[PDB]
């Protein structure tokens, strides 16, 4: 495949992913952006994968790496049917076609847009899972700004981005503006309530994820991964006996 | 196209080409490369243009840039049909399936190799023309220090790769380019950032364009000049025109000297 697929295949066996993502970044700056909501086209798409529960709608916010998507919540959502219902918020620019944001900001004021229409006026829980968590709390003060008060925050393993499967150039630069995007995000506090799950397994060779100001922080099994697939049935039961309290 | 092809020419509409390249030469460090010259698998190969004219050919070494190889010396050669041989050395890496030399050295050793092959012992002129000139030179220094001799050297708009010059020059160049092509553009300039004017025994005529590229304002110069020239001379058009509508002129200014030196 492409240059950029080849270099970012490469610098994973080989330690230099870091700057791999460095580089995606500045190819990411000679990308089309939007400037504003108004330019998308149409508002961010949100995409249901369970369906038919009734109560709030969990807004499952997707995460900043290449193979992010939909993908990140099947086992989650597959084990909360009946009990609640998952939508998936894609992260504008991954796919062809789709520009960048010119910010952060830009891009929450969209994704704002995109979920209170969806939501039709009620209830929604919003969620993230690594970097997706970043991304569904940065989108939870922006809307708490806006008087919009999300009835809870789902945090799944996050992390402070300064104190840390086929793919393509569209993603892969997505990737690279995306972190830059991330770059000073910092944990200000929400109204919301936040619910932290975090890791029970290290992923590889104090390692936890923290969230200083939850709600509830509750350690799950599994690894950074595995806690959103193999173990999936024990986080998703857990979030929903949680949401039956606050 | 891919995100590097979008990306370079969002960037020389926006003036951005020198950050693009520098982009370009940090992703081809993630290539392939041949660290000698026998990893190489095959020796760089010479593309014959004109053919006939006896006497030693002109090795016209290709430039660096997006649209460099066996196009540079087109008209420059069809001027030349029947007064001198132009052989084209294309610079390894920007065809597909080629790697990318592990440095400067490793590349001039094959090509080198890849000439003195060719040639047979037959003289030879080496010949270049903007960052081809470069590496026409940086070849001479190379075959010069093996004992070799190219019989004489040309050089046509050398510049220093020391800056707005290359993004006056790299705009008006704006033809089909693709990740490897580009990867190559950022490798060879990375190769040449540190290139720089060693003498030469052989005789050095050095041509440089009559006309600017772009607008500068500084009129206190653009101008291409080289020290060590046996013969420094003036040829009518700008930078890339020299090589084009004008190269007949180029080519007989080039012919005439081969015969006085």
């Amino acid at each position: 495949g492409s240059a950029l697929v080849e270099m970012y295949r490469r610098a994973v066996a080989t330690g230099r992913a870091a700057e791999a993502v460095e580089v995606l970044g500045t190819v990411a700056t000679f990308r089309p952006v939007f400037r504003s909501p108004d330019e998308l086209g149409e508002p961010p798409a949100l995409v249901p994968l369970g369906t038919g529960a009734g109560g709030p709608t969990l807004v499952c916010c997707a995460g900043t790496a290449a193979a992010s998507g939909p993908r990140e919540f099947t086992a989650f959502a597959a084990a909360l049917a009946g009990l609640r219902d998952v939508t998936v918020l894609p992260q504008t620019g991954f796919l062809t076609g789709e520009p960048l944001p010119a910010g952060l900001d830009v891009l929450l004021d969209a994704q704002a847009d995109a979920v209170l229409a969806h939501c039709a006026g009620r209830p929604f829980v919003l969620v993230g899972h690594s970097a997706g968590a970043n991304m569904a709390h940065a989108l939870t003060v922006r809307l708490e700004a806006r008087g919009a008060d999300p009835a809870a925050l789902v945090l799944m393993d996050i992390y402070t981005p300064a104190a840390p499967v086929p793919v393509d150039d569209t993603r892969l630069t997505a990737m690279g503006a995306y972190h830059r995007l991330l770059l000073d995000w910092a944990p200000r506090p929400t109204r919301a309530p936040v619910l932290h799950l975090y890791a029970g397994e290290p992923a590889g060779a104090d390692w936890r994820s923290r969230f200083d100001g939850a709600h509830t922080s509750a350690e799950v099994p599994g690894t950074h991964f595995s806690m959103m697939t193999e173990h999936a049935p024990v986080t998703a039961a857990t979030v929903h006996k949680w949401l039956d309290e606050v």
